[PDB]
């Protein structure tokens, strides 16, 4: 739609980076603040084409706004950044954390109804607009679920967010809509630990696995997940919220709530704490 011209984009700062992509804050000055995502200098390029196409077709209050092209991806600038960056610095209350959790489920329910799985649902991908507004802000691993199949066939990459993954992704390389609920449960844990690094999923799971394990991190991970071991209950996380988390972490994908199931549950649980 909108065609931003590169010569008018004024770099302000970096907002994020991955092994294949970078997001920068720009000032579009043809005489507005934009987040522009660029792929680094064919498989990652084809995946990049699908990424832009995926966000082009998404419109939801809890999904970062697609703003047009420049290929570079121009998106709205979400002012307070990732909850991963925000949370260790702002002691947000339980009620607001649960509102964020609900807002994530809404955007996820919407994403899922569009037949897309996210595959990278983490606090680093949840952007804070204001103290009462959150948006899923990155779709780098988002894929369409093929029409005659209930999941997408992943394939291992060294950069897979394995500490946010259900055993089916790690073992069978099958990503279901239910696999994003697992990730959501991990994002909910992150939010309740205030994104504290010493409490993070890679820190906590590597403490459980150990680091002398050769090529066997994923395998030791899958087997502890299969033994029913899980991330611990965050300090000051209510018993009920912890049980909802564990329910998101059922080993059986079908036993997990869907995002639709989570919306009324979170709505009720937020209303309770907001009082
Ligand atoms: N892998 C990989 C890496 C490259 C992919 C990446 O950076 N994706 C993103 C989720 C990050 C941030 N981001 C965006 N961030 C913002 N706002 C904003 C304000 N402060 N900050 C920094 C404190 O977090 C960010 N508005 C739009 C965005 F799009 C998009």
């Amino acid at each position: 739609p909108t065609v931003f011209h590169k010569r008018y984009l004024k770099k302000i700062r970096d907002l994020g980076e991955g092994h294949f992509g970078k997001v920068s804050l720009y000032c579009y000055d043809p005489t507005e603040m934009v987040a522009v995502k660029a792929l680094k200098a064919p498989q990652h390029r084809s995946g990049w084409k699908q990424e832009i196409d995926i966000l082009r077709t998404l419109y939801h209050e809890h999904i970062i706004k697609y703003k047009g092209c420049c290929l570079q991806l121009v998106m709205e600038y979400v002012p307070l950044g990732s909850l991963r960056d925000y949370l260790p610095r702002h002691s947000i209350g339980l009620a607001q954390l649960l509102l964020f959790a609900q807002q994530i489920c809404e955007g996820m329910a919407y994403l899922h109804s569009q037949h897309y799985i996210h595959r990278d649902l983490a606090a680093r991908n949840v952007l804070l607009d204001n103290d009462r507004l959150v948006k899923i802000g990155d779709f780098g691993l988002a894929k369409a679920v093929p029409e005659g199949h209930e999941y997408y066939r992943v394939r291992e990459d060294g950069d897979s967010p394995v500490f946010w993954y259900a055993p089916e992704c790690l073992k069978e390389y099958k990503f279901y809509y239910a696999s994003d609920v697992w990730s959501f449960g991990v994002t909910l844990y992150e939010l309740l630990t205030h994104c504290d690094s010493s409490q993070s999923p890679p820190t906590k799971f590597l403490e459980l696995i150990g680091i002398a394990q050769g090529q066997m991190t994923v395998l030791r991970l899958t087997e502890l997940l299969e033994r029913g071991e899980r991330l611990p209950r965050p300090d000051k996380c209510p018993a009920e919220v912890y049980h909802l988390m564990k329910n998101c972490w059922e080993t059986e994908a079908s036993f997990r709530p869907t995002f639709e199931n989570l919306i009324p549950i979170l709505k009720t649980v937020h209303e309770k704490y907001q009082g």
